[PDB]
């Protein structure tokens, strides 16, 4: 148990002729024989296409090298946005157990068109070939009217494999709205299905992620961009909110909960769900947001009163990510790639380890 923590490993810095904000949306990965995985969306010069960087490590996330990088073989636009690693805990038609998955959006670099796709690989990320395409939208701004999607995550229920994702395409009915497909060989996605739409055309609802907990139920937790209660000085905000369903294809009738710390804290944008049987029987679930450098824990099935908040030495990023260990629950990974444009040349790709028996004290 000794000598697992560490605080602010420089993963990436890089060059200073990357484009701003230079790199973003750093995402972690440990697989089934501990090794650990990480991408980011990398803002090379281009041409060359951009790609999604992948780096390993061995020792726990101490020390990390670049091992390979997916790229774009389809559209000759490059991998370009909001990367997702996931290892596959059972086979998907011809994709076995332990495949790694990386989702992410390819986008051409004038950003008229968004492509959610899906790679794969079957050697612990030192290859990767196309699997399929997911979802087709237009242009890559965050706008009222323009048609993209965004932000893809992945998540297996039962036989399914979920991919859940921000949408834009209902552009007439609601600025953005959540959804997800399914499937069950990687080739063929079901059709959409709602996650959380509000019913006010400006609202934008977005950045989902999921988390399994230990009662049977599941946690959907999303950035509700046109939340009420802005704060003083500002016309518009995106509160973190979460949704809790035995379900997680059946989010969109339960009831929304915003996150509040027991000292009224409100965390706010780009959030990121881990549980981890670490705390009792309930364990504990951990939300970073994109706003604070805090962690906010709730280790009582997510009843909103619950909710608490705890320094770690990671500093604030844009949809900071979180990674919790199999072999050892009290460890929790806080990876970030630092922050949305203009971020001055200064983001770097970093992460820490902490334990959460000295870090919820
Ligand atoms: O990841 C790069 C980033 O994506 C764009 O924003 C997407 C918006 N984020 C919150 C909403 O869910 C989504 O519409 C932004 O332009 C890029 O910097
Ligand atoms: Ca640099």
């Amino acid at each position: 148990q000794k000598g697992k923590t560490f605080s602010n490993v420089e993963i990436f810095d890089p060059p200073t002729n990357y484009r701003d904000p230079q790199v973003l949306y750093a995402r972690p990965l440990e697989l089934s024989d501990g090794t650990l995985l990480g991408t980011w969306e990398n803002y090379s010069p281009e041409p060359p296409n951009v790609w999604f960087p992948i780096v390993k490590s061995k020792d726990g996330g101490k020390t990390w090298k670049e091992i390979s990088k997916v790229k774009d073989t389809q559209n000759n636009w490059g991998l370009r946005y909001q990367p997702q690693l996931y290892e596959l805990p059972r086979a998907f038609g011809k994709y076995p157990k332990g495949t790694v998955l990386c989702s992410g959006s390819s986008i051409p670099s004038d950003l008229s068109e968004t492509l959610i796709e899906v790679y794969a690989s079957r050697d612990k990320g030192y290859t990767w070939e196309f699997v399929s395409h997911v979802a087709l939208g237009g242009e890559a701004l965050p706008n009222p009217g323009l048609t993209p999607v965004w932000e893809p995550f992945l998540m297996t229920y039962k036989e399914k494999l979920i991919l859940y994702y921000s949408d834009q395409r209902d552009n007439a009915t609601h600025s953005q709205k959540l959804v997800h497909q399914t499937t069950t060989d990687l080739k063929k996605w079901s059709k959409v299905v709602d996650d959380t739409k509000y019913a006010n055309y400006y609202a934008r609802p977005g950045m989902p992620t999921v988390a399994k907990l230990p009662n049977n139920e599941y946690i959907y937790v999303y950035a509700y961009g046109g939340g009420p209660n802005p704060p003083a000085g500002s016309d518009y905000w995106f509160p973190v909110y979460y949704r809790l369903s035995k379900d997680p294809q059946k989010f969109l009738n339960k009831a929304h909960h915003q996150i509040v710390s027991n000292d009224g804290t409100t965390p706010a944008g780009s959030p990121y769900v881990v549980w981890t049987p670490y705390g009792g029987k309930n364990g504990t679930i951990v939300v970073s947001c994109g706003t604070r450098s805090e962690i906010f824990t709730n280790q009582a099935l997510g009843d909103a009163s619950a909710w608490k908040k705890w320094d770690v030495p990671q500093p604030t990023a844009y949809t900071r990510s979180l990674l919790t260990f199999q072999k050892d629950p009290d460890l929790l990974m806080i990876m970030g790639a630092g922050i949305l444009p203009p971020a001055g040349g200064k983001n770097t790709v970093s992460a820490s380890v902490v334990r959460l028996s000295e870090v919820m004290k």
